[PDB]
DNA sequence: CACAGTGGTAGTACTCCACTGTCTGGCTGTACAAAAACCCTGCAG
């Protein structure tokens, strides 16, 4: 009664392709969009702790300031090696 | 006539790298005293 003509794109999706695109790339869900999407959260407190802040270059020390939040050469350092 | 921030800059200001001698302040052995704070005992109510 609630499927007759009408399916949510994700439950097809979920129910048609997913075999066939484990196949393919070997795996999916290390492939989803968390990675992005948690980042953003990151967006948001760098926009207020340590932007400069100005329209100008807020973007600047912004995007600087993440590309140096997610370098492994820091994080190697603070992992204190056990 | 909020307030406690917000990073880059250019400003200023201070404080550092070699060459040297010279200085005061400070330590080591025992000897030499004068203060330091009791508690004695001594002499007195």
């Amino acid at each position: 009664y609630r499927y007759d003509g009408k399916i949510t794109n994700y439950l097809h999706k979920t129910l048609a392709h997913v075999p066939e695109i484990v196949e393919r790339d070997g795996s999916i869900g290390a492939w989803a969009s968390e990675g992005n999407e948690s980042g953003n959260k990151l967006f948001r407190r760098f926009r207020k702790m340590n932007a400069r802040q100005s329209k100008t270059f807020e973007l600047e020390d912004i995007l600087k300031h993440h590309w140096l939040y997610t370098s492994k050469y820091l994080q190697k350092f603070m992992e204190a090696h056990k």
